[PDB]
């Protein structure tokens, strides 16, 4: 089964790392790739054998019009948002979600928060407390998933991968079906 699945999202949410860790078991944020590729793996998924493409994309406002060029033929998206950045989850229901649901009104979404491993970081906290803001919390992505209605919410870190598996078993999931 060939599925294709788009992950959109803010620049710096974690979408590239997310694709690396997933598909070489290994954690780049030292090295990252700058070129955005398309990636690949076969995957086992409830007795049935599965090659997924998974598709980077630019989320800068610079390439609003040529993003969209990678929908076409899409099964699944995820969009990301980090946890550790409100700004990124204000933009899923702002701009994510409605730009997703402009070229593809019917293709199921998964919600993802990502750096999962950063939610209880001192240094995080703190920072974001300076600002007046605070990680994203469990409850808090769960209900804006309800808001847009993605198939799942989940979460996870592509630093540490605790949860990173089940993000792209529940995409495969999600195609094939509820
Ligand atoms: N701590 C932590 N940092 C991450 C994680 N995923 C990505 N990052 C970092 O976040 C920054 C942006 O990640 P990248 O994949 O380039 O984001 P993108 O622009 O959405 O594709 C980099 O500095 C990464 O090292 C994670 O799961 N945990
Ligand atoms: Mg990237």
């Amino acid at each position: 089964q060939a599925i294709k699945c788009v992950v959109v999202g803010d620049v710096a949410v974690g979408k590239t790392c997310l694709l690396i860790s997933y598909t070489t078991n290994a954690f780049p944020g030292e090295y990252i790739p700058t070129v955005f590729d398309n990636y690949s793996a076969n995957v086992m998924v409830d007795s049935k054998p599965v090659n997924l493409g998974l598709w980077d994309t630019a989320g800068q406002e610079d390439y609003d019009r040529l993003r969209p060029l990678s929908y076409p033929q899409t099964d699944v998206f995820l969009i990301c948002f980090s946890l550790v950045s409100p700004a990124s989850y204000e933009n899923v229901r702002a701009k994510w979600f409605p730009e997703v649901r402009h070229h593809c009104p019917s293709t199921p979404i998964i919600l993802v928060g990502t750096k999962l491993d950063l939610r209880d970081d001192k240094d995080t906290i703190e920072k974001l407390k300076e600002k007046k803001l605070a990680p994203i919390t469990y409850p808090q992505g769960l209900a804006l998933a309800k808001e847009i209605d993605s198939v799942k919410y989940l979460e996870c870190s592509a630093l540490t991968q605790r949860g990173l598996k089940t993000v792209f078993d529940e995409a495969i999931r999600a195609v094939l079906c509820p």
